Order: structure tokens, then C-alpha cells, then sequence
């Protein structure tokens, strides 16, 4: 049944055709299970290690990564021990970075699953095959069994409650919507078909808790068409696109492989003189290993292979750091998008206040005769639980007992109230003890001591619940009527130890539409036209006002019904129960914002990041709590940026998306509201931050591009978030969202280091094979550069000083290319000159170099022709051209470059003599280290034979130096051109 909740207990029975006293038949069980299947969740389709390990050889850069590795293999197999070593390496980076994958998704959690944890194993059925009960498994549960639930039991599916066998049933349903107290049930149907499950009081949600009671029901749906079930499939609907940077390094492997194809290209055009080569001849074996080698090299130097190792290590760090800020992020990846929040939209009472309610204005009618009015306002002083406060009327203390409609004030809050205060001496501060808003009432009336109590002498854990129990002792708490949002108000049936009495409170509204009198004093005076004007216009000026309180019309029933002619089972005859009032009084709580708030939205202006509040406030309160942190403005039009539940579906498909775009606050909104806000501003490209703490939330939590969770909130909120605030403020956001950009500042810029060192090394191998020369860079060299003797500046990057101007700049856009424009063209000069410096060192020492053989260039474009002797060559020892000596010249200038390169990182456009480069103390401190790695490897003597590398003289170094240093100078040159042009 999808709305048994509308349909009563004898139609829900009528229409599975089973009996509530004998249950299903064996045959009925057999033939409801083939048609509604088992109540369960799906399973997780979990990926085995293998298609892990696939995924992870799925992105085409690593697919270069194999395939050069491969070619290497077979070159090692076919060439000294240390030629295996280039293999293996290459291998061993694949294999680690298949083994982190690994490890990242076992480590990962998955929320689908999560909600499988308020799965019960067991579940009590009434079955035709047996007299008694039975407990069976609750996975074989079909709709239409009759269930027995009692205290400590979870709801083993969606039931329709048929017969409470106990005084009242009450059920913990927090995890739908978080930490809340629990919620009476009866089982008269609910007349609306569309409502919502708050709403729905004669049913049992699968996965919550029976706090106290016990209950005989029918199953009305199992598996995914429970309202948990519904939560599930919106969940697997739910796809996570991919981070911006994600998707660049998509873009950047697919164009990566168009230049190294048309590389391959351009060196076989260039190279084309070899089809007028003779035929005979034995340099076709060298040739054809002398390009494969240098495509191995090829594509060794166009991946940056020690990028994803300095990315996920900058986010590592950014973790632990914002850790310590109360920001949990969950997800590496999504710290980039944390950066980029457009939209955030929190939740009031957990994030944007304290949730620690506490009255502060109250008032009671002084006096009525004819048009003329008076009332006795009040104000409470004292913002926490603890009972030390002070009654005050025009600033001035006052003894609450000498005015008489405080007396029944305060009754009316000590009785029709379910909640009460308690001391702890491990903290030395009262605590709550169930509502928020009832605890603000014993809080109020222990103030006020409206009968002159003595308490002073009273031992603190006494003194939190005296007062009240003095009100108790005067009257007894026959019966309670349970709130309800469709009278929104509760009311109590108290008798003395005089008549009986009842004593009502909820919205002012409801509560004085009901009221017929008025109390002034002792005396009753009938409710008029100028009273319940002056009434409700103190109301609006506490709820619209700079006040922003929440009022509670307190009212009693002078002549309750007789308790025969009462029904306390029909929730629906609660309102007419509640009929022929009396108003006694108004009292006004406020939950405040937090100190932190005020500033926080500031910052959001300064950063351009939008705010919108999500209440259960009425309209003209919402409104004026975002006046008062800084939503709105005190004088601002807000006609169409607020709207409620009602408003927004009473609004077309196509308003409803143009009023997610200036809409900042929502209040009282449907529980599809949330994903539906989160649509409407992904339409407009929003990169929108989502708050909830509840099961009911999960969806929208996946849906948003972080969706944020609670540190008190339901695990599965915070399965299905990106990050949990520890403290549950809502400042943690906006300093977690300038920590994001923060970190992308610095990770923007060691990319680009990496990068245009990846694009210099392949302009050195390109010009090594276009014009025939030796190989200046072997793989093993490059790769070591790019792992370690790049890493580590670019790990140092990752720490420079942040902007003092991050919030104040809009947020980026997430298509915003890493380089482009002039930048493009500055990586292009910088790495053509890398591929210059690097080619043109080794064939110095080749060629101009004293230490080194001489050599034409011609000899040294046609050095494969060596092993003739030809008269061409001067008989030269052919093993010169394998010479070790040459290679670090190009490695050293490589190297210092880099070095340079990464000076020339510490800023975009700003000049070294104005930004200097010992602003950043880490990156001196990593050069240090990689320039002494780099001797590791050229005096150590295992390494050097590994590296095909031998020590440089004195006078050698000077020569690496007068060609990489001017790469500052180069680089300065370009920074002058973007500043003053
Ligand atoms: C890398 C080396 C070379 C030689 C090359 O071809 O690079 C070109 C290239 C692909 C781009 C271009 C480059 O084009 C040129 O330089 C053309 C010069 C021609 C000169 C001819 C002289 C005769 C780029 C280099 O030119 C310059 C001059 O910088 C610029 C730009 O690139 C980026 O912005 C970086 C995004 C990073 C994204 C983050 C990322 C993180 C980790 C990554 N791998 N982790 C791995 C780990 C393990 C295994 C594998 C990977 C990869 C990426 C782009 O145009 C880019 O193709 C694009 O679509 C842009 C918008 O991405
Ligand atoms: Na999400």
C-alpha cells in the first residue's frame, strides 16, 4: 500500500486479505513474497581488485606509462645488469599507484551501505501456521504480515499501526531527521494523501526505534518502497561528477596524446632523408632501436610523474590542517571544490544559532474596558538553562508574584511541558533535559519563583527543578495532548488536590483564534476587537522585529469537557478540545546566532559566495533573522529572494528555477525541497554547498556539490557528505571554504612547475631525435628528476604564503584552464629554452669542450656511422658517443633550471626583486636538499653507473651555470611584459 497512511485499519486488512487475529496464510506468504520481494536493501555492487586494478590502467597517460615500459623491457632483453633497471622503475610507479587506489577505495565508505545498519535482523510476526508469535528473520517480511513491535525494537519495515497494546507508543524516528525527541502515535487515519511523514501518525518507518509502548500493525511496503527505501534509490540515482581538477587531467592526457602522435610524425618527416639512404646496411637494427628508446624517453618526459604524488600530499596536509579548524573534509579531491563554492546553503538552529533557547520577553493583559487596553510586558534576563536569572518591567527588578496573570503563567509553562533541567557536576553548567523551547519554560518559571520560594539556601542540583515542582504539587497532570502541526499547539488536563482545568500552548495564531476571553488579572473579560489587535500586534513587533523571538501564546480552559465525553485517542478531536480559551499571556524565546556568524557572512559578501537560510520559522521571522546575522539588509525589499514550502510548489517549473537564483531564505520547507534547491542551482552552474544532520537530508547531501554534515548529525549524513563540521558552527564553512582556495593557490602554481618541466624535457628530446643526435636524457634520469629532484620544490610550493585578498575575490570558475593566454606562451619560451640549454650542454662537452673528444657536427648528427671508421670520422673511439660525461652536462642544466624555474613559481606575474624568493623558507630548503640529492647520485658510486652519470670539474659547473641562469633572467623578462603591458 503506497498511502496506508490515509486508509483506515480495516482497508489496509481489506486489501491484502488477511486477518489481524490469524495473519497470513503459508499460501499468501509464498505468493506476496514472489510479487513484492524480500525486505532488504540492494546489495552493493562492490568492484573486485581486478577492476580496480583495470581503473587504474583505464587513464591514458598510465596506458603510455605501460607501453613505454614494455618497449623498454624488450630493449633491456635485447642491449650490462643496469638495463632492467629503467623497466622496473617505470613499473614500480604504475604498481604504487595502483596499490594507493586500492588502498583509497577499501578505506572509502559508501552511505547506501550505511543505511543498511538500521536493517533489524529479526522481526515478530502473526502467522496463520502458528498460535503465537513468531520471530523470523526480517529480511522474509512480506507486506501484508501482521507485526508486534515493542520497547527496544527497530521497525523491521513500513507498518500501519491497527491496535496500541499499551497506554500510548511513542518512537524514536531520529534518523530520518536527527537528534529529536519522541513522537506519539495513535491509529486514526490521516486524511491527506500527499502528506509528509511527520505527519503520518499511524505509521511505523522501517530503521526507527520503538521508545516505549508496544503496537500490533501491518506491513505496508518493504525493500526500496519503505521511505528509507525511497531515500536509497534517489541515493543510486545520485552521480558524482567529477572534481574540475579531475577533469583537466582527463583533458590533459587525451591533447597529451595528440603532440606526442604528431611528434612521432614530425621526427619521421623530419628524418625522411632516410628513404634515399642506401638499403645495405646494419645501422636499420640501431635504427629502429635508436627510436624506440627515444620513445620511451618521449613519453617519460612529457608525464609528470611525481605530480599526483605532490597533489595528494598537498591535500593531506590541507586536511590535517583544517582538522584543527573543526573541518573534517572526508574526500581529497573534493578540497578543490571547497575552494569554488557559489552557494551555501546551512541550516538555522544547529549551524547558524546555539540552539539554547531562553525567554527573554513575556507580557500579560493588564487591563481591558471597552476600546481601551494596557498589557504588563516583561523582560527575563539570563541567556542559558542555569535558573540564575531576573524578571524586570522598564528595567527595574520585580517580585513576579505580585501580579496575579504571572501566577498562571507560570503554571501554564510548569505543566504543559514534557521536558525539565538537570545539574552536572563534571561540568558545572545545568543541562537540557528533552525541547529546547520547553526547557526554556522551567528555565523561565524558576526565575520568576512566582509563589516566594525560598531557594537561596537550595543546593544548586535542587535548584533546577524547584519552583516547578512546587507548581506540580498544586495540581495533577491527568492527560496530555500531544503537539500536532495542524492545530500547532498541545494542551494538559490538570485537577487540584475548584473545577478542573487545561492548561494550552503553541502558535499565537492558532492558540488565539481559540480564545474567547481574556484573563486580567484573577478576573475573566470577554475576548473584543481592540484586545486581540493589541495582542497580535506585539506579536509581530517580537517575531518581524529586531527582537527576533519566537512566541508561545500561553491560554487556559476555565470549563474543560467533561473527562467521559473526551476521547484521548482521537488526535483529531485534540483542536476542538482545545476550543473556548481563555488568553492568559505571550511568552518570547530567542535563539541567538552564534558570535562567529555575524563576521562569516560578511566574508561570503567579500568573496561573492551567496548564502541562503533553511528554517522551520514562519516567513516574517525567517525574514527577520537574516536582517539580523546579515542576510538581508534592516531596510532591503525582499519580495521575491524568501519564500516558503507553500509559496515555492505553489510557483510553476520555470519560476521555481528563477527563484533559486535570488532567493537567500527558506523557511518551512518540504523535505524534497532540499534536492530540489540543489537542481535549480546546479542548472545555473552554482557550485552549491548543502547542510543536514538526518536520513532525510542523505539524498541531498549527495546531490549538492559538498554536501555537509554535522558532528551530532546521523552516520549515513555523514557517509553521504564531503565534510562534517566538528563544532557544528556554520563559521567552520567559510573558514574550510578559504582554506580551499588557499590551497589551490599554492597547487596551482607547482603544477604549472612540474608541467613546464615536462614540456621543456620534450622540446630536449624532440631536437635530440630531429636532428640524430645522441641521447642527452636517458628515462631513468628524467624520471628522477620528476619524482625527486622536481617533487620536492614543488611539495615546497605547496606552502607559500597565502593572498591577503582570497576572500575578497570572487570564487574561480571551474573551467578555468591552468595555463592559457600569455602564460601559454611563457612555458613555451621557458621550455624551448629547457630543451635548448639541455641539447645544446651535452653537445658542448661533445663538441667545444676541452675534457671532451671534439667532434664534428656532422659526425656527431651521423655518430652511428662511427663503427665503419669511415674516412669522414677521425678514427675516434666510437664508444665516445656513449659517453657518460655529456649526459650530466644536460642533467646539471636541467637541474639548476629547475631550480631557477622554481624561484621563478613563488608568484604568476610579480617580479623576483619585488616578491623575493626567500619569502618562501621551505623552497630554499628543498633546492638544498635536491642539488645535494643531485651529488648523491653523481659522487656515490652505486648511482652513478644506475644513472649513466660521471662527476663534473669545477670549470664544468661554471658552464652549467652560464646557461641556466639566464632562465631567471628570461622568465623576469616575461613577468616585466604581463605587469607594465
Ligand atoms: C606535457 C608536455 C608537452 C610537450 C605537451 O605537449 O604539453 C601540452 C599539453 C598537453 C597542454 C599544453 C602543452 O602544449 C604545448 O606546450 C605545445 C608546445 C609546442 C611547442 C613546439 C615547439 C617547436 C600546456 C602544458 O602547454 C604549456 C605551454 O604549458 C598547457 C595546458 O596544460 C595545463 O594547463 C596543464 C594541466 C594539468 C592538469 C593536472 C594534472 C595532474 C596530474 C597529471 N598526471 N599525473 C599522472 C600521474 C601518473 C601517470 C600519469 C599522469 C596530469 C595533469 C594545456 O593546454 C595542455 O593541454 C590542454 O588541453 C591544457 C589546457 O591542459
Ligand atoms: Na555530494
Amino acid at each position: 500500500m503506497e498511502a496506508a497512511h490515509s486508509k483506515s485499519t480495516e482497508e489496509c486488512l481489506a486489501y491484502f486479505g488477511v486477518s489481524e487475529t490469524t495473519g497470513l496464510t503459508p499460501d499468501q506468504v509464498k505468493r506476496h513474497l514472489e510479487k513484492y520481494g524480500h525486505n532488504e536493501l540492494p546489495a552493493e555492487e562492490g568492484k573486485s581488485l581486478w577492476e580496480l586494478v583495470i581503473e587504474q590502467f583505464e587513464d591514458l597517460l598510465v596506458r603510455i606509462l605501460l607501453l613505454a615500459a614494455c618497449i623498454s623491457f624488450v630493449l633491456a632483453w635485447f642491449e650490462t645488469i643496469t638495463a632492467f633497471v629503467e623497466p622496473f622503475v617505470i613499473l614500480l610507479i604504475l604498481i604504487a599507484n595502483a596499490i594507493v587506489g586500492v588502498w583509497q577505495e577499501r578505506n572509502a565508505e559508501n552511505a547506501i551501505e550505511a543505511l543498511k545498519e538500521y536493517e533489524p535482523e529479526m522481526g515478530k510476526v502473526y502467522r496463520a501456521d502458528r498460535k503465537s508469535v513468531q520471530r523470523i528473520k526480517a529480511r522474509d517480511i512480506v507486506p501484508g504480515d501482521i507485526v508486534e513491535v515493542a520497547v527496544g525494537d527497530k521497525v523491521p519495515a513500513d507498518i500501519r499501526i491497527l491496535s496500541i497494546k499499551s497506554t500510548t507508543l511513542r518512537v524514536d524516528q531520529s534518523i530520518l531527521t536527527g537528534e529529536s525527541v519522541s513522537v506519539i502515535k495513535h491509529t486514526e487515519p490521516v486524511p491527506d494523501p500527499r502528506a509528509v511523514n511527520q505527519d503520518k501518525k499511524n505509521m511505523l518507518f522501517s530503521g526507527t526505534n520503538i521508545a516505549a509502548g508496544k503496537a500490533l500493525g501491518i506491513v505496508a511496503t518493504t525493500g526500496v518502497s519503505t521511505e528509507i527505501g525511497k531515500i536509497r534509490d534517489q541515493m543510486a540515482a545520485t552521480e558524482q561528477d567529477k572534481t574540475p581538477l579531475q577533469q583537466k587531467l582527463d583533458e590533459f592526457g587525451e591533447q597529451l596524446s595528440k603532440v606526442i602522435s604528431l611528434i612521432c610524425v614530425a621526427v619521421w618527416l623530419i628524418n625522411i632523408g632516410h628513404f634515399n639512404d642506401p638499403v645495405h646496411g646494419g645501422s636499420w637494427i640501431r635504427g629502429a632501436i635508436y627510436y624506440f628508446k627515444i620513445a620511451v624517453a618521449l613519453a617519460v618526459a612529457a608525464i609528470p610523474e611525481g605530480l599526483p604524488a605532490v597533489i595528494t600530499t598537498c591535500l593531506a596536509l590541507g586536511t590535517r590542517r583544517m582538522a584543527k579548524k573543526n573541518a573534517i573534509v572526508r574526500s581529497l579531491p573534493s578540497v578543490e571544490t571547497l575552494g569554488c563554492t557559489s552557494v551555501i546553503c546551512s541550516d538555522k538552529t544547529g549551524t547558524l544559532t546555539t540552539n539554547q533557547m531562553s525567554v527573554c520577553k513575556m507580557f500579560i493583559i493588564d487591563k481591558v474596558d471597552g476600546d481601551f487596553c494596557s498589557l504588563n510586558e516583561f523582560s527575563i534576563t539570563g541567556s542559558t538553562y542555569a535558573p540564575e536569572g531576573e524578571v524586570l518591567k522598564n528595567d527595574k527588578p520585580i517580585r513576579s508574584g505580585q501580579f496575579d496573570g504571572l501566577v498562571e503563567l507560570a503554571t501554564i509553562c510548569a505543566l504543559c511541558n514534557d521536558s525539565s533541567l538537570d545539574f552536572n557536576e563534571t561540568k558545572g553548567v545545568y543541562e537540557k533535559v528533552g525541547e529546547a523551547t520547553e526547557t526554556a519554560l522551567t528555565t523561565l518559571v524558576e526565575k520568576m519563583n512566582v509563589f516566594n520560594t525560598e531557594v537561596r539556601n537550595l543546593s544548586k542540583v535542587e535548584r533546577a527543578n524547584a519552583c516547578n515542582s512546587v507548581i506540580r504539587q498544586l495540581m495533577k497532570k491527568e492527560f496530555t495532548l500531544e503537539f500536532s502541526r495542524d492545530r500547532k499547539s498541545m494542551s494538559v488536563y490538570c485537577s487540584p488536590a475548584v473545577g478542573n482545568k487545561m492548561f494550552v500552548k503553541g502558535a499565537p495564531e492558532g492558540v488565539i483564534d481559540r480564545c474567547n476571553y481574556v484573563r486580567v488579572g484573577t478576573t475573566r473579560v470577554p475576548m473584543t476587537g481592540p484586545v486581540k489587535e493589541k495582542i497580535l500586534s506585539v506579536i509581530k513587533e517580537w517575531g518581524t522585529g529586531r527582537d527576533t523571538l519566537r512566541c508561545l501564546a500561553l491560554a487556559t480552559r476555565d470549563t474543560p469537557p467533561k473527562r467521559e465525553e473526551m476521547v484521548l485517542d482521537d488526535s483529531s478531536r485534540f483542536m476542538e478540545y482545545e476550543t473556548d480559551l481563555t488568553f492568559v499571556g505571550v511568552v518570547g524565546m530567542l535563539d541567538p546566532p552564534r558570535k562567529e556568524v555575524m563576521g562569516s557572512i560578511q566574508l561570503c559578501r567579500d568573496a561573492g559566495i551567496r548564502v541562503i537560510m533553511i528554517t522551520g520559522d514562519n516567513k516574517g521571522t525567517a525574514i527577520a533573522i537574516c536582517r539580523r546575522i546579515g542576510i538581508f539588509g534592516e531596510n532591503e525589499e525582499v519580495a521575491d529572494r524568501a519564500y516558503t514550502g507553500r509559496e515555492f510548489d505553489d510557483l510553476p517549473l520555470a519560476e521555481q528555477r528563477e527563484a533559486c537564483r535570488r532567493a537567500c531564505c527558506f523557511a518551512r520547507v518540504e523535505p524534497s525541497h532540499k534536492s530540489k534547491i540543489v537542481e535549480y542551482l546546479q542548472s545555473y552552474d552554482e557550485i552549491t554547498a548543502m547542510t543536514g544532520d538526518g536520513v532525510n537530508d542523505a539524498p541531498a547531501l549527495k546531490k549538492a556539490e559538498i554536501g555537509i554534515a554535522m558532528g551530532s548529525g546521523t552516520a549515513v549524513a555523514k557517509t553521504a557528505s564531503e565534510m562534517v563540521l566538528a563544532d557544528d558552527n556554520f563559521s567552520t564553512i567559510v573558514a574550510a571554504v578559504e582554506e580551499g582556495r588557499a590551497i589551490y593557490n599554492n597547487m596551482k602554481q607547482f603544477i604549472r612547475y612540474l608541467i613546464s618541466s615536462n614540456v621543456g624535457e620534450v622540446v630536449c628530446i624532440f631536437l635530440t631525435a630531429a636532428l640524430g643526435l645522441p641521447e642527452a636524457l636517458i628515462p631513468v634520469q628524467l624520471l628522477w628528476v620528476n619524482l625527486v629532484t622536481d617533487g620536492l620544490p614543488a611539495t615546497a610550493l605547496g606552502f607559500n604564503p597565502p593572498d591577503l585578498d582570497i576572500m575578497d575575490r570572487p570564487p574561480r570558475s571551474p573551467k578555468e584552464p591552468l595555463i592559457s593566454g600569455w602564460l601559454f606562451f611563457r612555458y613555451m619560451a621557458i621550455g624551448g629554452y629547457v630543451g635548448a640549454a639541455t641539447v645544446g650542454a651535452a653537445a658542448w662537452w661533445f663538441m667545444y669542450a676541452e675534457d671532451g673528444p671534439g667532434v664534428t657536427y656532422h659526425q656527431l648528427t651521423h655518430f652511428m656511422q662511427c663503427t665503419e671508421d669511415h674516412p669522414h670520422f677521425e678514427g675516434l673511439d666510437c664508444e665516445i658517443f656513449e659517453a657518460p660525461e655529456p649526459m650530466t652536462m644536460a642533467l646539471s642544466v636541467l637541474v639548476t633550471i629547475e631550480m631557477c624555474n622554481a624561484l621563478n613559481s613563488l608568484s604568476e606575474n610579480q617580479s623576483l626583486m619585488r616578491m623575493p624568493p626567500w619569502v618562501n623558507i621551505w623552497l630554499l630548503g628543498s633546492i638544498c636538499l635536491s642539488m645535494s640529492l643531485h651529488f648523491l647520485i653523481l659522487y656515490v658510486d652505486p648511482l652513478p653507473m644506475i644513472f649513466k652519470l660521471k662527476a663534473l670539474d669545477l670549470t664544468q659547473w661554471l658552464m652549467v651555470l652560464k646557461i641556466s641562469l639566464p632562465v631567471i633572467g628570461l622568465d623576469e623578462i616575461l613577468k616585466f611584459i604581463a605587469r607594465n603591458y
